[PDB]
């Protein structure tokens, strides 16, 4: 019975706001109508240089910030701690664990364009699994090789974009020569790789299992899929879209590229030094 406030915008406004929403892992799992509800209930916040959005300790804010332009740094006891980008979000924690702001907020830039959220839409519209999400996923992702160079707080802000992905032994998790719109990270079962050869034929390259990542090449390189790659078994994934592929995995992109060097990969390197994908 929930309805949210309504504050009128330019159609660029909704467009530029609903992009920064679908690239904002708080908002991954809503439908297209609760999209727009939220943009709706959104309001513009400007903020200068050394402005605080909010302080430890405070009670007083109850507000979600997605950040347009700018830069703002994360402060817990005198400290920097991290950098909030264009695209990110402040004020999450407070909303999801009902809590007291638990760290500073402190505009680095000249200027600080946001978008702001009350409580009320954002508990009710928006929240919905968030706590059972990071439950599913938080343990399995601490134990998960490449993503080492996550800290808890990255983990987290993963989890909140991952949804569960089962195949059927034989099922096509990836197809070659297409776009390609999810990085997966398997929990159960076994998955192999087939390339092309040079006559244009089926190659069998590896097989991955739990732990190992797929889908993550086309998103470093910017080239259609190279390969398929198909259950072997059941098998059970975390999946990770690709609009979220760089907001979640930033920190570890560099272990990424280092199917640059590992040998499992000769099959794309021998792919890259003779051109053979297009673009996506
Ligand atoms: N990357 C990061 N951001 C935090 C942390 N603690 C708080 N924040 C951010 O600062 C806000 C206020 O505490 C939160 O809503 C988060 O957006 C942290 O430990 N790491
Ligand atoms: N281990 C390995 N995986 C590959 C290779 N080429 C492609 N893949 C996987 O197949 C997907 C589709 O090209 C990529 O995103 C990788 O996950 C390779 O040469 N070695």
């Amino acid at each position: 019975l929930y309805q949210a406030p309504y504050f009128e915008k330019s159609e660029d406004e909704m467009n530029l706001i609903t992009k920064l929403l679908t690239h904002n892992v708080l908002f991954s799992f809503l439908n297209t109508k609760d999209i727009k509800v939220v943009a709706g209930a959104m309001q513009r916040a400007t903020f200068k240089h050394d402005d605080c959005i909010m302080e430890a300790g405070q009670t007083t804010c109850n507000k979600l910030y997605i950040i347009q332009s700018g830069h703002a740094d994360i402060i817990k006891e005198g400290q920097k701690v991290y950098l909030k980008t264009e695209g990110t979000a402040v004020g999450e924690l407070e909303l999801m664990y009902d809590t007291p702001v638990v760290a500073t907020v402190k505009v680095c830039t000249d200027e600080l364009i946001a978008w702001v959220l009350d409580r009320d839409t954002y508990r009710n519209l928006v929240m919905g699994t968030a706590i059972r999400r990071r439950e599913t996923y938080i343990q399995f992702l601490a134990n998960v090789p490449f993503l080492g160079g996550l800290d808890s707080y990255e983990k987290l802000q993963l989890a909140d974009a991952l949804s569960s992905e089962e195949f059927s032994p034989g099922e096509y998790i990836i197809h070659y020569g297409e776009e390609g719109e999810w990085l997966y990270i398997i929990m159960e079962g076994t998955v192999e790789v087939i390339g092309r050869d040079a006559d244009g034929e089926p190659t069998k390259v590896c097989e991955f299992t739990q732990g190992d990542h797929i889908g993550e090449l086309e998103f470093l390189n910017n080239h259609r899929t190279v390969a398929d790659v198909v259950a072997t078994t059941h098998v059970i994934t975390a999946k990770l879209n690709r609009r979220h592929f760089e907001m979640c995995l930033g920190p570890v992109i560099d272990v990424l590229k280092r199917c640059a060097d590992d040998p499992k990969y000769e099959y794309y390197q021998n792919v890259l030094k003779t051109g053979a994908a297009q673009p996506s």
